[PDB]
């Protein structure tokens, strides 16, 4: 369950493939909650690769459904990242996560 709301500018064709180290300007948000993690804060925009399950499933599936320049908006379901477990101190159990995802990638 990945719902994509793309802010219009981009190219619409440069999709992430397998093993491509790609760069995302993410900005996390909790439903009826504040921020918890942001690549804008560290200004190190999280050079991660596709296909190793490094990122969560709500963020991995939102990456391949975007293209270069595009600015989508994730609505991550709880049961893909932390719905039953929950992270201690950051993400509670059964949380619907929100991400300001822009795909300005490499490779």
């Amino acid at each position: 369950g990945v719902e994509i709301e793309t802010i219009s500018p981009g190219d619409g064709r440069t999709f992430p493939k397998k093993g491509q180290t790609c760069v995302v300007h993410y900005t996390g948000m909790l439903q009826n909650g504040k921020k918890f993690d942001s690549s804008r804060d560290r200004n190190k925009p999280f050079k991660f690769r596709i296909g190793k399950q490094e990122v969560i499933k709500g963020f991995e599936e939102g990456a391949a459904q975007m293209s270069l320049g595009q600015r989508a908006k994730l609505t991550c379901t709880p049961d893909v990242a932390y719905g039953a477990t929950g992270h201690p101190g950051v993400i509670p159990p059964n949380a619907t996560l929100i991400f300001d995802v822009e795909l300005l990638n490499l490779e």
